[PDB]
């Protein structure tokens, strides 16, 4: 019985090894809570109040759904944009000091890289960060690592996938940054040239030793991999370049075919959400796992909440 | 046991039987409502609300049942604004990412054919709150055990079913529902140009049912039990200006249509209203309109408990 | 047990009628004693680790045609602090069946039927006033459009007893768009129902408080004063209640907007000229009319003011569901 040794959660470096494995524990409590017939009580009395400046469904309803699983009420405020006082100019920090006044833990996402940080300052109450503009998605980073160990069974000795916009993508980042705790760990880096993953992570897992190679062949690299962890290009990334859009064109998808090269113990990952750069008819084959994985972000987000206000 | 249905879809679900049997759990859901102890049938259930277009009845009376059974409600309205929807997301995805959070479905899509693909899809079940232009089947039940309700029985009556009739998915729902009784009488109220389509009017032949077309509500409606109002948009008549002009004034309850109205006969509406239901009939005790609304939350209290707790 | 030193003679009901809250004139001092004696008990039950169930089995319904925070999430927080539980509409206008052209008095007839007390923001003067004579269940006025915010009014009055400890015998500088400040207008009505109250109305001449509120205050035997002066006023203020000035009630008098100028704010300049037990207070949301620097002072009670109004509408819900 003691304190949470994070006063919020904001960023993926707040993380070491054994608060994440620690963490990964209470998920496992949770699951067995959310599985029971009888309501826990364990969040009885606290409220929790939203802040969504973009849109949500995944983020928004499991974090809702996680607070009430554990018997806790929430104030949601959606379109923090167009239906809070957020619309009539309110500084973040004055939402802030007004919402703490009517809740125990607040569960923000902000518009503005650097919004969550600020409120984690300003509140004398807890902050999670629920996605920070083009910011951190912590929560996002802890449910991946999280479904890897759920679904493989181990975090230590892994070959993991991110395929898509590497260079501008946050998930993609914040999971290499996290798995570079672990032992052992190779990443393979599957984009176009044109979105390849930016030298700060590279420079990052090489001064961790993390092994990481880049391809542009998904089916040679999805054949070596524990984990192909998908996420979409968007089309206005190639600028004018529609050669090299062209030459991308059903080169960076998960299929049929794909799967048919895969470990018959490997896994597709997808934050979420999907359009056709995952096909429907991979949903049937057991190890796509996107569903399971937005399911364990219902573990995590109860496992913080639990620890944030009333801890280990 | 177990509740029959596995999802709350389209009208075509119910037999006679069933309907009976709902409006029986709406009672007992009525006195659970009027008790000052809050009832625990559904504590530890999370009920999903995914409202793609507005709502007030619905949405309200929906969440009002769930949490008046101790259940939850995760709401999101504007899916198509503030849900991940508003990045191309597929219903098929929606619905397998909302049921790792809850334990029952409430679904109202722009779409027909959204309600009956999301129940095939859930491991949960789904209970459709208005599929577009399509099915509203709720809206179907709680009209039909209001007239069980108010008039004491369903066997026997003669309702008018008024408005635009062509075009109508709650009158065609209610005469869909209402033809499964004996010795019902159907009157289609309505200017000639949006009459009620031929495939309700064979329907009802050979479900033993009469009905008469009328353009006349001041006499129809002195034979009725029930008179069903709906609003006719200026849209129906499209370039007939003239069939729009003819019409005014003449499709209306007032006071000087229930003046020639049976003392236990009722006035419906699915709401909401604008003219076509003056304001003065609401001091009538036969103006049924807000108790119609009030039984939506008796039979939308019922179908949570019977699909996730059963009889 | 009387918050005025003396002891309560009698234990029972007191002898106010309160079923709705609409307006401030509904609110003499018995009804004010009561909830702010109500609001001190709701603060205990906040501070407390226990779950309240004082309003298990009680749904509420809001009904927000225009945007709130303090005031949306203060009465959902009340609300769930007691047990109760809450249906929420927001944007009744895009997201109701309002959208569709539906009255004010339909829409109460049928929310009622799904819930116990109803809290409306509308968009349109006297609407709260409709909806209660409508409803057979409380109603709660949450801003009225132009018109009356009386749970502001209370939560301002019990900010200034809770941070002063008196309201008979205070000083109350009003600051900002008098002529048009729904919030300054409610907050002079009820301080003019005490003893040896005086308030300073601070503004702009073209902004200046209308003649109705002054002619009230006369009327009432409150002393009051108009200046442009705030640096002159504050220091002589137990509370300096600060509200905007929009550059648009200038119109085209740019002259007379540049003569405003940074002459209506509260800043560290402001607060140096105060007495060490003054405060300033803000309805809120505030632009750069208090600056930033301000709230470090304890003096900043703009942020318990808006706290203090989860006690003030945790008091009402009990009073108006449960009773005495």
């Amino acid at each position: 019985p003691h304190m949470f040794e994070l006063s919020d959660v904001i960023e993926g470096k707040q993380f070491d090894r054994e608060m994440l494995s620690a963490i990964f524990d209470v998920a496992r409590e949770m699951e067995k809570i959310e599985k029971s017939s009888s309501q826990s009580e364990i969040l009885k009395g606290y409220l929790m109040a939203t802040l969504f400046y973009e849109p949500s469904t995944r983020t928004r309803l499991s974090f809702e759904s996680a607070m009430k699983r554990l018997g806790g009420e929430v104030l949601t405020t959606e379109n923090a944009r167009e239906f809070s006082s957020a619309a009539k100019g309110e500084t973040l920090e004055d939402t802030i000091r007004t919402v703490e006044g009517y809740s125990d833990i607040i569960v923000m996402r902000h518009f503005e890289s650097g919004a969550a940080r600020k409120a984690a300052a300003t509140a004398n109450i807890p902050v999670i960060n629920a996605g920070d503009g083009p910011g951190e998605h912590p929560t996002q980073a802890l449910l991946d690592v999280y479904t890897i160990q759920s679904e493989i069974g181990k975090l230590d000795g892994i070959s993991v996938a991110l395929v898509g916009d590497l260079a501008n993508g946050r998930t993609v980042r914040s999971l290499a940054y996290l798995l570079a705790k672990f032992k052992d760990v190779k990443i393979y880096f599957v984009s176009p040239e044109i979105v390849k993953m930016k030298d700060d992570i590279k420079d990052y897992l090489t001064s961790s030793g993390v092994e990481w190679e880049e391809s542009s062949d998904l089916m040679e690299v999805a054949s070596k991999c524990d984990v192909v962890y998908q996420t979409r290009i968007q089309r206005e990334r190639f600028g004018e370049r529609l050669d090299l859009y062209e030459a991308a064109r059903g080169k960076f998808i998960v299929d049929k075919d794909l799967l048919g090269v895969m470990q018959k113990k490997a896994i597709i990952m997808h934050p979420l959400p999907r359009l056709d750069e995952i096909t429907a008819d991979v949903d049937a084959d057991p190890r796509a796992a996107y569903f399971r994985q937005a399911k364990n972000g219902l573990f995590i987000r109860m496992a913080l909440l639990k620890l944030l206000l009333v801890g280990w």
